[PDB]
């Protein structure tokens, strides 16, 4: 079980802001071009599954990961995941022809898990790209080692910032996060839905901040 | 403050049944090497301190840090550390000329905190390279998320393995850490040092297990 906290920065100056509060603890800074996949017929999405490849900056890393049945309340996301890096060239082919996707995927564990739990046709030829988006991803080390994630997400249809922080002592994180960004002043509320679910929506979430 | 777990595994056999008993929850696997810097007089290694600069695989990736003051008890690290990546290509160069570091290294936090801690010569013409050594890193995400290390760490003189988890709950964690390894038959021992101490000594500890 995977638990992040995720809060959500209204606007562009917000973002500014935060960066520079946080520029003394910046570990690095990295662009990602995330691909989704799926059958024809959505059989992962009926399932609440997502089955991403995700791009590091010029194909210089590949991650695959299947995530599913995410939950999501008061700023805390709890989430299923299991994920790997890949060789870049394969993800490439993968999104070249996902309908080759099983033979290509063979020897992986999480194409292993999308067949033994959602028995999809073990060669793949169902697949097919739901296309993606691109996020520019600044991460940090914070006190007690906490890594922190400030998100500059562009979809088609608009950019969103989020900040996130994967800890296992959720309730006292969150409070101290919450705390930084108030004595920083920096506006936030708590993530409605995660990258994919807007992604999905095609909209940005109404921004209720108020 | 960075908290960490650390425990040694006796053996190549040790390491072999571990890697097999997490390889379900396998992340990545890298290629480290770690290459170490100080003035002629050791002024950083004087105040406890060492700069490290890690190459990884065929030199993809930097990483440059200064690490403080450490402690190690009962198999709990807590260190003061400043890191970032940086252009693998000045890494390089510093590594080809150390005498040069102040100028290649102007703009970087870490640099900074060298000159303004340790009071060494702005422009480092006196800085040399200590050496450095070679790791093999498999990353695994475990429960809760937590985020399992196991090295394999090549000094000139000779190999050690360990196993290690950055977590805010430290005690509780090591228990979890603990539990585990016996449940699955792996001897391990709380480390009694940090490879950058190992290094320096050129020798491996005495390995007392019993
Ligand atoms: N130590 C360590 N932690 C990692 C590494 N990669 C990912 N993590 C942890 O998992 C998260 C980032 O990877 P991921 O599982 O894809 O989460 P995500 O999907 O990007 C978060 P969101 O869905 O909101 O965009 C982070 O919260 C991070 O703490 C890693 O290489 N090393
Ligand atoms: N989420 C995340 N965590 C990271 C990342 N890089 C390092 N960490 C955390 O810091 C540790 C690895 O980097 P580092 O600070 O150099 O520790 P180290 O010096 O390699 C540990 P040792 O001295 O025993 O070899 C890990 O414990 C890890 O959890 C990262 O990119 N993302
Ligand atoms: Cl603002
Ligand atoms: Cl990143
Ligand atoms: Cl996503
Ligand atoms: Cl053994
Ligand atoms: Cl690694
Ligand atoms: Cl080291
Ligand atoms: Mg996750
Ligand atoms: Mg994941
Ligand atoms: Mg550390
Ligand atoms: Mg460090």
């Amino acid at each position: 079980m995977e638990i992040e906290i995720k809060l959500r920065l209204p606007s562009p100056s917000a973002h500014q802001l935060l960066s520079d509060a946080l520029s003394p603890f910046h570990l690095k800074t990295h662009l990602q071009h995330n691909l989704f996949f799926d059958t024809a017929a959505g059989d992962l999405a009926s399932v609440f599954s997502a089955l991403r490849i995700r791009f590091y900056d010029a194909n210089a890393k590949c991650v695959l990961s299947l995530k599913s049945r995410p939950k999501l309340s008061e700023g805390v996301s709890h989430v299923e995941e299991d994920e790997e890096e890949i060789d870049p060239q394969i993800g490439q082919e993968v999104t070249a022809n996902p309908s080759k996707m099983g033979s290509l995927l063979e020897k992986s564990r999480i194409w292993r898990r999308v067949v033994d739990e959602i028995g999809v046709a073990d060669d793949g030829g169902e697949f097919v790209c739901l296309g993606g988006f691109r996020n520019v991803r600044a991460v940090y080390r914070w006190v007690e080692g906490l890594i922190l994630e400030l998100d500059e997400t562009e979809y088609g249809f608009g950019t969103s910032y989020e900040i996130e922080c994967e800890t296992t002592e959720p309730e006292r994180v969150k409070g101290l996060l919450e705390g930084f960004l108030k004595e920083k002043g920096i506006p936030y509320e708590y993530s409605g839905a995660s990258k994919f679910a807007v992604f999905r929506s095609g909209k940005l979430l109404p921004l209720e901040h108020h």
